[PDB]
């Protein structure tokens, strides 16, 4: 059957080697500082059991087998939003895309293999005819077979961007040996989320100038691998959910994973060798992670809207004309993420084998307009919010017998419900003006690179021409051709 | 038979009475400051004979009497993209959208009237019964059948805005006498666009707080109707046509219509009386064009994007990688416009006639998220030619046995065809550099409201609540009943 | 002689009623939520007996006493500078401006009442001739005398922004008996900044539409006066200074203060009963927190700017054109802050009592231009640190026999020194990514009112003019 | 005397080879596209002769010699501000800051090389001991002496920005011979503001990577030195002043000037050679045109916020609060313009040759901070103004006896006055929307270099390290070793 949350947090108990801050984690699933976002995993695999939700979050496979969406191949438009459907509902059931590498995410870039595994096998060099096109798609059907989380290991160290030269120093993971029974890798996949609470790592690499080809591996290994160390910031989990109703639900943490002669058989090496290889294909395998940030993006501005109107209807703002139009800029940019989303899957197209990609140039330039103006965006409902955003009492505060009748009194506002402002304050503390939730917004800001690197990569990958297709209007007009 | 550019130019010469600047024009078609902005109208009817451009540009009806695409209703999305498609040709054809009033988009309006004639009637007040469907309905027939322009004049006089005691001092057009035959009308029609090359006025008017039941008319008199008066601002179209490939096209002109004691037969009123009909039923005939606007805004965002591709390969910056990243803000801003163009198009509803209408929220916060960034656009496009945006070579300058050489290698960037620069700085300056250049600017920001404009409408339109839809996720996060 | 910190902690334990968050506070001074910040006020008073520092932080009044500079009155642009530069001095000496509320800033506002304490007295209604514009002084000067921390408290409720009528339901603080010995306030001063860390509770009131005459109250009383009731949001202090050197030293809290029948002898009342009066007069007395708050702006800016280029130069991005224009973005900021400080200080003027003030449209729209970019300077700080202003070693997994080798490589830029780029971190993350570094943020950009009050109060206050000195030119270039 | 405003405009028809678009130019004091032009400099040499503005205008020299105030050389901050007060003055009086370029900005630059001419001489390559500082002063000396415009022509070729190689093939001047009388210099001089206005262009070149040294020119040579074209883009002037109030007072033409053998003597020759002098010492000329930018700036501000009080009062929406805190934004900008020019006077030092310069950093971050803004501060007094920006009445429709009712009750406000809604809009069209409003707009984005090359300049010639003082409180901050 479909993976249960009980099998979930049974199977974290595995001999993993994990630190979280200064500490050394027993069993992921009990321990304080992780068993909160281990049961929002566990959350996740039970959405699939829910009889109310199986037609959206599972789905019959041509074998007669039920299976969870999160391995839902698209080809075709319809198809595609059956998927987005099903990303909206999990991130909209986990608090308000408040976790956004769910298995579903980490999971949906595997779909590039299955699209064209040969190219993987084909462009590989040193594996001396060892990597099979065949045991890649074998590798990603075992996943599926046992709803497995496979947590994307790419980026490399952040160790000085003033070289080119600096990918010879690299701690950056590479191949230390290869034999008849596979490769042994040494070193550092310096960045990766959620990983702690993940099956398998999805090692891959993009291409740097210079990188070496003992530095270009794409494979997997399972988390609790002889010879791995997962290294992870501090939890900011909190402990009272009353104070605290959306960061006591688990920190969904970030850090780097140490391989120690780590060893891979060669039936979970992808591709080793060749850097031009590492060019066009780890972008093709971060396309479907792109694409999924736009579903949240729409989540989180329709979020921030809403909790501009609650607030303002609670303060009675609201039908002050100069905040009626700020209000009007955080709905705008709700139904500009809206209208990105809707834009990219109606001008999508198929690739090799066959799959329904979105357009890449929305939903990349979607992403560009979210980072640009998110802060803002931000500044704007905490602006609106006054006060309220921050000083609000603490539950004892309310409650207590001489300050109930004064707090009551002072969120007397235009909509009854006094103590319903401290609700709003809460979350719009919580999201963003605790760690908590500026870790999310530094997740946001980095995981699909920033601002200025979407620009530059979307720019290097289009090969905009002024004789393109994009200049035929302009080249008219000023009576060129 | 379709209207052909030479009927229009002959129809011009009727004794309508207008003013441009300090000049009265005895024939608008061959006065020197008329006569090109009137030959692009004739060049807009001609498109409509263009035998390449047939399936575009035309239909047939019910009757197999082929007609053009202006007159044409869209009862569902393929209808409504094929409406668009049109559009899209139309402003493509004409100078990439540099004259946004041409006939198919003053008539677009006229569509609402068609969907729902009946409310128009109903809601009169003080008509005695004069004003009939039927008579609306026959009019706009009687529009389509002669291919007449119909130019619509809404807006206000803009006298005082301190106080809302400012409709009793209004000039405004009111009502002076009612009787069988029709309405005398006095006062002004405070601003209309392309009205001195329209053949009909259409009079509406949006409701303000106290607006007087004689100032809220709907009604339709030809351009040449005695007591009407057509004063227009100065013409702004240039002398030569090389050096300003644009400006020398012709004016749009915009200015304002005086009526004294006009007669309209009951015939030609659409509706008189009723300020709360005004409320709702005007921001219907309008929201044709501000969809129009979302069309228009994608094509120029287009054209900005194309002269930034041409002019930074040209000067040879296109490569520089701070240069790349500041043009990826210009291509982004045309991809945004698509998108709402296309979302708009796909989040549509049936009208009470079971005309499809695009989604109002996201064309109407299309036109916001233009207005807001429009000037920053600009002022990407000039900063990235330097000074190519302006300072370039004449024609005789160029080609002087002296200058020529000095001029070829001080244009010869990496892509040759030196006087191409030439030709790109002179479609930048008459769009962004020149007095006719800023009319449209000045336009594009003004005539459907300006961005705190925009924002309200929306605003007041949706009754945007906390109970509603809206804040569903917000209310959910917030753990509010 | 001038107050100690010891002193000044041992005043803590006085009685005053205080929560903070659920719990109840037997001392300020030691309970684990709130000893840190008590201690940075300790640190405060003892930064005034450093002798290396004597010259900036004390000055010899008239009668030969040294005094703390908090005290000093200027009279002319030199003096204006040289009360700036200790309040410059006072906010580098804890930790960068990160603590706006010091007893220096709280203590600022008063020297309005110095310089024209007649107005106080002459405006007030239904007094009965009891307030003296001798005791106002008498009272700051008794302030001044002990180094007191009277802490400013005059907004109202934020309870319902729809109705101008909610100025009568509201439980903003109200006369409700006046006798011979003083008045009794009953309500809530909603909102103040370090109150449970105060000597005094100065209670003032800005004006609104409609504000009735029992709720305008200007006047001082202890922080523990009985019936007297401090109510501060939850400490966000962190316990390890290692991996938060800059939140493990304490939060400045935020609150209300609820009064219950709480009695104020008329000595210590300055106004009250007259709507006409606080229109001007309180923001006059505010004024001097809003100069404070550009001295607060420019060095805010230059830690930020100073991080950007710590930051770059680490992961060796500095030299990069493109990130170069960026870093330069912040040095600007910064450079425009500064130059609204010292053009405020030139262009200021004389007070009716003779103190010299700063121009007020250059500190007041300088603190509009530092509103309008400080979330957009911020987000360019982090967004150039990348992954680094978040993702980085705990000290335990620094120093591990397996992780070391692995940071020290990983770390290695430009200028060497790895561990350098966890220091660069820790700051970063504390100043802008933690419950502790948004409440400073959330302060500065409402204590002052938000940019939309300051840009409106601005224009009320100026009352700008077509035919005023200002469109001058604008007349002449129209042939007006 | 004080060269007059007519001296000067019989001094234009002196042969000087001039193109303004497909235009031969006879007289620039009297050709109809450049003859309004001409009037402005005729004006601003006339300003010196008014004796209501002599205290402003003028000074006294250590030899009792009247002299005007753009020959001024100040040593303290009292006599910048002297100086600030003379240029603020100029700019008022001539269409509120419209003439950017008028010879007071031009001949500033000149102070940089009366204050430390030796280096210029001493860091020469190949001139063989010709070039003599004492020359470098003798020149400037006469410029004062007889009042001469020197237009300032420094930057490149806009050719090919790809490779710092495709310098080999650019048409910037070159050095084509040295001889003992002086040099003979072929090709361009690219842009230039109101040459065809001066007396004398003032030759320079900043470095960028890769500037072959055979184009490391600074000289002075006469506007109708034999050999040198002028070609200037078409003129903007408007013929109905009453319609166009400001751009029918004049378009001050920018162009390029070509050199084709052109002889200077060594006398009139600064420097050449030197790729490494041209990176510091050129900033240092172009200073005091980027200090006087900022004054500019202040008044440009100051005249942008009135437009937008007086609009907003005459059309009635000066108290509704959204467009006050609107008309705050305005209002703001000149300020903080006020604060940087204000600040850079009061943190000013003492150069090698003593005279006082105001502090780089705040007059050069303020250019930064007016290019990033004004853009939007436009459109914000466009926005506010409504239509009033651009459909009103043309004065012959003011006057008819029909439209007049119609418009005087249209343009009826709260300050009455309705013809006076027209008197704004017709500065408010000319100045954001008409061709020669666009060409100043252009002259400010560019003529200093635009944003990202003054951002990346400050930057380069500050050098801001991690252990310099701007890194002294985020050190101690962090802990982090000084
Ligand atoms: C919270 C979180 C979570 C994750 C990740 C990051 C973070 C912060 N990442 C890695 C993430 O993609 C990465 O942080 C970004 O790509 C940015 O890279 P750097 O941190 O190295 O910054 P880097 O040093 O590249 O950037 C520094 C700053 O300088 C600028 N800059 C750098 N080089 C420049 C240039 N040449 N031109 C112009 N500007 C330049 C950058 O734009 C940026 O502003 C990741 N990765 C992964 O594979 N799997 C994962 O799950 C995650 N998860
Ligand atoms: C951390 C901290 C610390 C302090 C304080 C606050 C905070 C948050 N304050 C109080 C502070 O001055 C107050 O929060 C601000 O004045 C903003 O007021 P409200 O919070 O009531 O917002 P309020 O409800 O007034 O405003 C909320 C939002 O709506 C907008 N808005 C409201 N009315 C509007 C209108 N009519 N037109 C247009 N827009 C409008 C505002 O611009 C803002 O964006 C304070 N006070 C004190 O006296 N001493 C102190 O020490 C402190 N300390
Ligand atoms: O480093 N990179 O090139 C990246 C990293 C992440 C991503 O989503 C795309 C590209």
């Amino acid at each position: 059957m479909i993976r249960t949350g009980t099998q979930y947090l049974e199977s974290l108990n595995d001999g993993r080697n994990v630190w979280v801050g200064n500490e050394k984690i027993d069993n992921v699933a009990t321990h304080p500082k992780t068993r909160d976002y281990a049961q929002r995993h566990a959350d996740f695999y039970d959405l699939h059991h829910r009889p109310d939700l199986q037609d959206v979050m599972t789905y019959i496979d041509e074998g007669g087998q039920r299976r969870a969406m999160q391995w839902f191949g698209h080809r075709d438009k319809e198809q595609l939003r059956r998927k987005r459907k099903y990303h909206e509902t999990v991130m909209r059931e986990m608090a308000g895309a408040s976790f956004p590498r769910t298995p579903d995410v980490n999971n949906y870039v595997l779909t590039t293999y299955i699209d064209d595994p040969a190219p993987w096998e084909t462009q590989s060099i040193g594996d001396d005819g060892h990597i099979k096109a065949g045991k890649i798609v074998d590798f990603i059907r075992y996943a599926r077979e046992h709803d497995l989380n496979c947590a994307p290991q790419f980026v490399d160290p952040q160790m000085d961007r003033s070289n080119p030269d600096a990918q010879e120093r690299s701690p950056g993971l590479r191949v230390v040996e290869k034999n008849e029974k596979g490769i042994v890798v040494n070193g550092v996949k310096a960045i990766g989320t959620g990983v702690a609470f993940a099956d398998w790592i999805h090692i891959g690499v993009f291409f740097r100038p210079g990188i070496p080809g003992d530095q270009v591996i794409f494979a997997a290994t399972p988390v609790n691998t002889p010879g791995v160390t997962i290294v992870c910031r501090e939890s900011l989990v909190k402990d009272d959910k009353v104070e605290h109703p959306l960061a006591a639900q688990g920190d969904e943490l970030d850090g780097m994973t140490v391989f120690e002669n780590v060893f891979i058989p060669w039936s979970h090496v992808f591709h080793i060798g060749n850097p031009n290889h590492a060019k066009l294909y780890p972008q093709r395998v971060f396309d479907w992670l792109h694409y999924h940030a736009l579903i949240r993006q729409m989540v989180r501005a329709e979020l921030v809207a809403g909790l501009a109107v609650l607030i303002t209807e609670h303060i009675g703002t609201n039908k002050i004309p100069a905040v009626q139009t700020r209000v009007a800029k955080l709905i705008g940019f709700h139904q500009a993420m809206l209208a990105h989303l809707i834009a990219s899957e109606e001008l999508g197209f198929h690739t090799p084998g066959g799959h329904y990609k979105p357009n890449i140039l929305i939903y990349d330039f979607g992403r560009a307009l979210y980072l640009e103006n998110f802060s803002q965006m931000i500044y704007e409902l905490v602006d609106l919010s006054g006060r309220s955003a921050l000083i609000f009492a603490s539950e004892d505060q309310w409650n207590d017998d001489k300050l109930n009748g004064w707090f009551e009194r002072m969120n007397n506002g235009p909509v009854g419900r006094p103590h319903d402002r401290v609700k709003i304050g809460r979350v719009i503390r919580d999201l963003f003006l605790t760690d908590w939730g500026s870790r999310l917004f530094v997740f946001e800001n980095f995981n699909g690179t920033p601002l200025q690197g979407i620009r530059m990569l979307t720019m290097q990958r289009a090969e905009f021409s002024g004789s393109g297709p994009y200049g035929k209007l302009a080249r008219q007009v000023c009576g060129i051709d």
